[PDB]
């Protein structure tokens, strides 16, 4: 029997791939990011892995761009977007993408404070 | 009231962020990739978005590398890894990462054939 892992964030390709293989096996696990594929693999033996090597469709910063795109077209209220990052923050001015920065490792108190201030 | 979207594939940072904000609100949605953040946003108004701008922890090709790393350390059977991609395939020799290539848009018949052949 065949155990297959499908790692694909593209919803259409994920469904097409799962449907295609449905008649060959019941053992199909689907995941939508790279860490999830690795974690699935640590948990289960897979004979075959179908990997979108172009994954992700959009990384974090690109998702931010698309969110901003959404707000512009739909003419909706602007969300506060708080970036979390392990990198050193050398320029903390807000911009078109990000409203604030919080470094990792996360300090819960700091994150709450920043979230409540942006919300206000 | 505050509606918050947390987009973070790093399991530890995701839980820490969700826990931190639990007392401020019940309206917390968590997602683990960029497309999912966008889709959540199309579906629900969020006042605040907490985005890991380093996301993803690992892209598709990096996940492949970690899977291979897993097989080497654990001395386990080698999985067949089939890459799906929209890019033109100019070198279809298998290598340390990938065993075969299938182009998008996916042809179900082709994908099955390739999967069953790798499995054999």
């Amino acid at each position: 029997p065949l155990s297959v892992l499908i790692a694909e964030d593209n919803d259409i390709c994920r469904l097409v791939a799962a449907k295609a293989l449905e008649k060959c096996t019941n053992d199909i696990t689907v995941v939508t990011n790279g860490l999830q594929a690795l974690q699935a693999y640590q948990n289960r033996q897979f004979d075959v892995i179908i990997m979108d090597i172009q994954m992700p469709v959009m990384d974090g910063l690109e998702a931010v761009s698309e969110i901003r795109n959404y707000e512009r077209t739909h003419n909706t209220k602007r969300a506060s977007i708080i970036a979390i990052t392990a990198d050193t923050i050398d320029d903390d001015r807000p911009g078109a993408e990000l409203d604030e920065y919080v470094s990792k490792p996360l300090n819960p108190n700091q994150l709450r404070d920043v979230v409540l201030t942006c919300h206000s």
